[PDB]
RNA sequence: CUUGUUGUAUAUAUUCUUUUAUAGGUAUUAAACAACGGAGAUGAGGUGCGCGU
DNA sequence: TGTCTATTTAGGAGA
DNA sequence: TGGTGCCACGCGCACCTCATCTCCTAAATAGACA
């Protein structure tokens, strides 16, 4: 396969800003000329012009002409039937002899070769088949009455298929029972969801190809692809360049034609590609056409591609681990008691309560659990509640952060001290990383608040909703993202994201690197794809307060809302001004409900900021050229199955039926589980399992095919707790809860 | 050219920064450890703010 | 009369 | 489900994560300049 290497220009280079804002302004017409004429014009007329105008007996127009395409639109050249070289061809020359996008040249004189066909207009004619070749479909949902229209109806199932990937019978039947079988059902959800199976089984071949001929409707709507004003980046494909070693220097030299002429742009050494190393020999024997300009930081890098054998290893199943990711009390749980038994590898929450200054200020429960959690193997203490009160100054959890903080830092410097450095460079990026996401936090508020000043100040006022002419041209014309304010707070924050990225690699690789020292074969994960969890808790804000909620002239006396309003309005959240008559005005976020507000903003970004779903990236790229294998697993009841009998919990119904018991009452505690266990070592156990029994092993998990670059040696395909549920009873894997 | 990018110092000084404050900016001192397939686009989501309901 | 660099073209069913 | 601990509709303007796909070629000829 081909992989990158980057190099860095040491000189001047005549590759400016404005060179590359050209071509991405040639892009921009290009795209617009094919967006406008996407179904429009025939590949038929097209062929017929060239033919008639230049007069070639050349397979593109011969097979542009064919009855196969002579009557489809634009479009079909972008579909994966449709030759890729002819299709190309036609549509440039096409565009080129009718000058459709406008080309007048470039600056730098660059060969129009390497610089507009196998430039812009081929990065263009890639990305109008990615669109093509993934075609979707809009569908927008809305609730289905008993007595509704066909068409309605006709719409909500091929809405069900899109999102909940209901493409065979037993799909449905599965979600059916999913949603039915459980303590406490929604009627009105079932009613709806049983009315699109009926209606799916009777006219299933039309709904797919309804949704074929809506997706290619909506495509006149389509924008079209558009290069960003963020890209700063050239794509020039050369067949004849040279790269060359520099005589007496780690550096490298880049011949180049420029104008008719060789121009030489000269490059920093890469360690990567090293003198004595066969990455140089397999770099300078195999380069490929494709070369990349971009500007990162006011700076020109130099991209290439060559080719590299990938002596990937394969599955062993001799020793696994499974491991859970988690929040509250620790990052990494694996499956394993801590038996003094690894190498290079300490324990930190066995750190903390050798330490009577952390355990006098902990309960008699908390106490019992942090000795509960500090026998199986953890990884980087991470603590959602503690990291918190370095915000909230009035926290109830403050002086254990400071106790923890301190603690931690000093068996950072020991180990600094004593010469262990993995465990020091570990220690050191779990502080780090603590710190950084408070940064984090503390600059997106920050922005929230500086735009909210930017509009209430600017004052839009438009005449009508429902389309985007009718508002206020100012809306459009100055957004927030322009001024100077919106542009300082980005940069800050994707300086915090990089030093946390960099921290959350240099734990899993540690990680990574105590499991493969001790001769584990394989480690096991969850396959997390989704972090975006919604906000499920935010309070009434002041104008949902006043609209949606109806009290803004209600009486505080005599309260007209819900038992929630009544709640809120109880505890001291909000401050209403009332008038003379008990009218309400106006309404404040008092300190307590903007604290809780904070709070809720706070859990939720730390899910995204740190990249829950793509920790086991770092461990598929750890594993390319490591001894240890990963293995995915789907992420459905892995924290609500039982370890020690590796079944599911179901009790009866008042029929009688065995039904689903909900996820809070087999964890009567978020740190225990009711079979006697840690959650997450519960959790991290059940993940083993899969790999450990080769019963479910070929049940859940896929075939082990070839290595292959960022590929697990064990992935899945289902994804759904309805496609696991449906599994896990067929197996027997469950047993009757008290 | 003892050479690229990113992470790692609770390191020295600062009438620096609450818009990174157990951290950064600005200017120094030091050491190794590690990872590295790049570009663009499209799509699905979540979240912020304003105008309406 | 070379001597380098830009620039077309690349299939398919049909036979 | 997973992470926590359970949550309103339209129009827009912006920022983030995560998934998936394209693409990384070679020969032969035409032209620019002496
Ligand atoms: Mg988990
Ligand atoms: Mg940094
Ligand atoms: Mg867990
Ligand atoms: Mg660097
Ligand atoms: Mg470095």
């Amino acid at each position: 396969m081909k992989k990158s290497i980057k190099f860095k220009v040491k000189g001047n280079c005549p590759i400016t800003k404005d060179v590359i804002n050209e071509y991405k302004e040639y892009y921009n017409k290009c795209s617009d000329w094919i967006k406008n004429n996407l179904t429009s014009i025939t590949i038929g007329e097209m062929a017929k012009f060239l033919q008639e105008t230049l007069g070639k007996d050349v397979a593109y127009i011969s097979m542009g002409l064919s009855d196969e395409w002579k009557d489809k639109p634009l479009y079909h050249l972008f579909t994966k039937k449709y030759h890729t070289n002819n299709a190309d061809n036609l549509l440039y020359y096409y565009i080129k002899e009718k000058n459709l996008d406008g080309y007048k040249g470039n600056t730098l004189n660059i060969g129009n070769t390497f610089f507009r066909q196998f430039g812009y207009f081929k990065l263009v004619v890639s990305n109008y088949r990615t669109k093509i070749r993934t075609l979707n479909c809009e569908i927008k949902r809305k609730k289905i009455d008993a007595d509704s229209t066909s068409e309605d109806i006709e719409m909500q199932t091929m809405y069900e298929i899109i999102k909940h990937n209901l493409n065979k019978k037993t799909d449905w039947d599965e979600f059916i029972s999913y949603i039915e079988n459980v303590e406490n059902p929604n009627i009105d959800n079932i009613n709806r969801y049983k009315l699109l199976r009926k209606c799916f089984c009777e006219n299933e071949n039309m709904i797919k190809n309804k949704l074929e001929l809506l997706s290619i409707e909506q495509l006149k709507n389509f924008g079209g692809c558009i290069m960003k004003q963020h890209i700063n980046s050239m794509t020039l494909i050369i067949q004849h360049f040279k790269i060359e070693e520099k005589e007496n220097s780690l550096g490298f030299i880049l011949n180049l034609p420029l104008n008719k002429k060789q121009y030489q742009i000269e490059l920093w050494g890469n360690r990567q590609v090293n003198k004595g190393t066969k990455e140089r020999d397999a770099f300078l024997n195999t380069y490929g056409e494709n070369i990349v300009f971009i500007i990162n930081n006011d700076e020109l890098y130099v991209v290439f591609s060559y080719e590299y054998e990938l002596e990937k290893e394969e599955a062993n199943f001799v020793k696994t681990v499974g491991l859970d990711v988690n929040f509250k009390h620790a990052f990494f749980v694996t499956s394993e008691k801590d038996n003094c038994h690894l190498d290079g590898y300490i324990n930190l929450y066995k750190y903390l309560l050798e330490h009577d200054e952390f355990t006098n200020l902990l309960t008699n429960d908390e106490k019992k659990d942090y000795e509960e959690l500090s026998k199986v193997v953890t990884f980087c203490p991470f603590e959602n509640q503690l990291l918190f009160a370095r915000y909230n100054k009035m926290s109830k959890f403050c002086k254990k952060e400071q106790v923890l903080s301190k603690l931690l830092y000093a068996l950072q410097k020991q180990l600094k001290d004593e010469n262990r450095t993995k465990e020091y460079i570990y220690v050191s990026c779990v502080n780090k990383l603590r710190a950084k996401y408070v940064s984090y936090f503390i600059l997106k508020e920050k922005y929230y608040e500086k735009q909210k000043e930017y509009d209430i100040e600017m004052g839009f006022v438009d005449d009508s909703t429902e389309s985007k002419e009718s508002m206020d041209k100012r809306r459009t014309e100055f957004p927030f993202r322009n001024t100077p304010v919106a542009n300082e707070l980005l940069s800050k924050l994707n300086n915090v994201q990089q030093d946390i990225n960099g921290c959350l690699k240099n734990i899993i690789n540690y990680i990574y690197k105590i499991f493969e020292q001790n001769g584990y074969k394989i480690v096991a994960l969850e396959n997390l794809e989704n972090s975006n969890f919604e906000k499920k808790q935010v309070l009434p804000t002041i104008k949902s307060l006043l609209k949606y909620h109806k009290l803004e002239n209600q009486n505080v006396n005599d309260i007209k809302a819900s038992d929630k309003v009544k709640e809120y309005i109880e505890n001291g959240y909000y401050e209403l001004i009332t008038n003379e008559n008990n009218e309400i005005v106006d309404a404040k976020y008092t300190e307590k409900g903007a604290m809780k507000v904070k709070n809720a903003n706070f859990f939720n970004l730390m899910m995204k900021s740190l990249h829950f779903a793509s920790v086991k990236d770092e461990f598929v790229l750890l594993s390319n050229n490591g001894k240890t294998q990963i293995a995915l697993v789907p992420s459905e009841f892995t924290s609500q199955m039982d370890s020690t009998d590796h079944c599911l919990y179901m009790k009866k119904n008042d029929k009688g039926k065995l039904v689903k018991a909900d996820k809070k009452e087999v964890r009567t505690k978020q740190e225990k589980h009711i079979n006697g266990l840690n959650a997450d070592f519960n959790a991290a156990n059940n993940i083993k399992y899969i790999v450990e029994n080769e019963v479910w092993r070929e049940i859940f998990c896929t075939r082990p095919k070839k290595a292959e670059y960022n590929v697990p040696s064990l992935d899945t395909t289902k994804k759904g707790p309805s496609a696991i549920l449906h599994m896990l009873k067929k197996i027997e894997a469950i047993k009757i809860l008290e």
